[PDB]
């Protein structure tokens, strides 16, 4: 009396933004499977592949993981900004052999829109992020930050800040400028360091 | 009429090079299990341990993950340049209890040789890599 079951339905996605640091993005897959026809489904198998990889080859060499009876499995470190094709399989089991009915393809990608359960922002002093890699020193209610690199404006920052948006040896290759100051030890030069420029007339070489 | 099954064979490895950034190396395990003797195998269990850890202690405290009926499970963030001993178990199931037949050990490590399905190079401006950490615009 074995009869093939029906595929899962009501596929729903969600994710937890990060881990402690490194911006490890966690992707969870949830779905609902109904009852009333076919056989009592046994377990599942979650298979998915890269969006740009499906076009070249279809559902072969794809990413696959085992699933529990809870109808929801999770990928703990999901790639960021690279889409993916997600399919969930309702593998059955019969006395002699089995047979599988799959759900319809459903592609999704996590972005800055609608994460949840995101309470893994635990400052550690070296906060590596997909949007910036930086180093800061925690203190009181003053998150004093020293090192920074931002993948939004190429800003490279070092040392505590006193300027409105700059620090003594911070940098900005955008609208390029090499900004530094002070030298405790100086026993050498190679060129004069004599002229003054950035104003041909009103920065008098001196 | 329960009879122990046969171990999986034709073990084959492969990997996807990276994720978006951070060079998260993804390792997939694929194998083929045949039919004709013993019982109808039920599911599997993929167990593996560090190369330098097996010598000190054997197949205890080893890394183990559940497996599906597809005969292929994947490790999404595999250590780089540190070898590993991989074994796949064909766990059976009988009316009173079960019994497992394992495949032969097969160690492998991902390196700069022969990755595939590697289309996760998505520039983000802070490209952290095992070979370099850099920031570009």
């Amino acid at each position: 009396n074995f009869v093939p079951p029906a595929a899962p339905i009501n596929i729903v996605f969600k994710a937890a933004r990060i881990a402690d640091g490194k911006e490890r993005y966690d992707l969870r897959v949830q779905w609902d499977w109904n009852r009333g026809a076919g056989a009592n489904v046994r377990e599942f198998v979650l298979s998915y592949i890269d969006s740009a990889e499906f076009v070249r080859t279809g559902w072969t060499k794809a990413q696959k993981i085992n699933v529990g009876a809870a109808q929801s499995a999770t990928i703990i470190s999901f790639p960021w900004k690279v889409e993916h094709k997600f399919k969930v399989s309702s593998i059955a089991w019969g006395p002699d052999a089995q047979d599988v009915t799959d759900s319809a393809v459903q592609t999704f990608i996590l972005n800055e829109s609608t994460p949840l359960d995101n309470s893994f922002v635990n400052e550690t002093g070296i906060e590596v992020n997909y949007a910036y890699i930086k180093g800061k020193i925690k203190d009181g209610s003053t998150w004093k930050q020293t090192f920074l690199i931002d993948a939004a404006t190429g800003a490279i920052n070092i040392g505590l800040l006193d300027a409105e948006g700059k620090a003594p040896i911070s940098f900005d290759p955008v609208k390029k400028i090499v900004n530094v100051d002070g030298s405790v030890i100086t026993k050498t030069i190679n060129a004069a360091n004599f002229v003054m420029t950035n104003l041909t007339g009103q920065d008098n070489p001196a």
